[PDB]
């Protein structure tokens, strides 16, 4: 049985189910067209984000049903997932507005951190649940690609989850893809996180770049210049000059980098920030961490179910990725 509506406006109008009340617009752009408003059925405060002309072309269409599949595979306590997803629309024919309603959370880890320390206790916490959301993401053969503290959102009780707000920054981007090295794998999110960690355990950026080269500059200067083993695996001799002219040294050892650090916590960072990314650690591998001892439980760190993204390699019809979205929205089912 189809809710009732109620149009308001929010200079962005809003027709949603009686069921979502006092709404009010949050982030002012940074997070889109998002409202947070009040979940009559659970009486629990949310958040509906109104997707932007989500059929005016090809792109928009497939990149609304992109979401909305997305949205609906993520069932992990550590990533955002769908609450709910509706349309004023009676008919397929009258379809053109689509709203996604998640959980509302707190602030984000930039807001949690303040350019202050945060304790080794707490830090374990935050980065053993992004880890834990990225065994699940990665699962999935999913790959978030820009992991960043604006991306991570806290409750009031520390709870954390996965979001993509969105390139805005490059302080937490792997050093494969700012060398356009073409084949990444998972772990360009296992860079992010370590850039993350090493933030939260001093206080300050790990690789402040201020534009592109010096970015990479930062880095090298920390991980090293291309060891012979990675060397190898560069096909393009343009290419390995262009690295290699960035950097220098062998690689710092990062014990004397991050003074008073846990030193379970350095050897987690060194694991993370291997310039090879054949050989940097999976977010697997790093839930089995002695650093992650007091939170770590193999029996409650799920995978995902399969995700078909066969439909990223097809080229469809403006209507017919509407029709996919539509039949997506029918067949949602809230979670308990
Ligand atoms: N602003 C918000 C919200 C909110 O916007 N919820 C709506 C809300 C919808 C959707 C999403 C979202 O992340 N959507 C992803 C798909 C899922 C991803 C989860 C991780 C792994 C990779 C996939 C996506 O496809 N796109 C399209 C391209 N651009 C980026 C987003 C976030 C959020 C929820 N809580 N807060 C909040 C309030 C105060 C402080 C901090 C946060």
């Amino acid at each position: 049985e189809r809710p009732t509506f109620y149009r308001q406006e929010l200079k962005t109008i809003w027709e949603v189910p009686e069921r979502y009340q006092n709404l009010s617009p949050v982030g002012s752009g940074a997070y889109g067209s998002v409202c947070a408003a009040f979940d009559t059925k659970t009486g629990h405060r949310v958040a509906v984000k109104k997707l932007s002309r989500p059929f005016q072309s090809i792109i928009h269409a497939k990149r609304t049903y992109r979401e909305l599949r997305l949205l609906k595979h993520m069932k992990h306590e550590n990533v955002i997932g769908l609450l709910d997803v509706f349309t004023p629309a009676r008919s397929l024919e009258e379809f053109n507005d689509v709203y996604l309603v998640t959980h509302l959370m707190g602030a984000d880890l930039n807001n949690i951190v303040k350019c202050q320390k945060l304790t080794d206790d707490h830090v374990q916490f935050l980065i053993y649940q992004i880890l834990r959301g990225l065994k699940y993401i990665h699962s999935a053969d999913i790959i978030h690609r820009d992991l960043k503290p604006s991306n991570l959102a806290v409750n009031e009780d520390c709870e954390l989850k996965i979001l993509d707000f969105g390139v805005a920054t490059r302080w937490y981007r792997a050093p494969e893809i700012m060398l356009n090295w073409m084949h990444y794998n998972q772990t360009v999110d296992i860079w992010s996180v370590g850039c993350i960690m090493a933030e939260l355990l001093t206080g300050r950026t790990l690789f402040p770049g201020t534009d592109h080269i010096d970015q990479l500059k930062l880095i090298l200067r920390l991980v090293g210049t291309p060891g012979a083993e990675l060397l190898k695996k560069i096909s393009s001799e343009s290419a390995r000059n262009y690295i290699q002219s960035l950097a220098q040294m062998p690689k710092m050892n990062f014990a004397n980098v991050f003074i008073g650090a846990n030193p379970l916590a350095v050897d987690l960072l060194e694991k993370m920030l291997v310039l090879d990314s054949d050989k940097r650690i999976t977010a697997a591998q790093a839930l089995a961490h002695a650093y992650f001892a007091q939170y770590h439980d193999p029996d409650d760190e799920p995978v995902a179910d399969p995700y078909d993204q066969s439909f990223e390699s097809r080229d469809l019809l403006i209507d017919e990725w509407k029709s996919l979205t539509y039949d997506e929205v029918i067949s949602f089912v809230p979670p308990p």
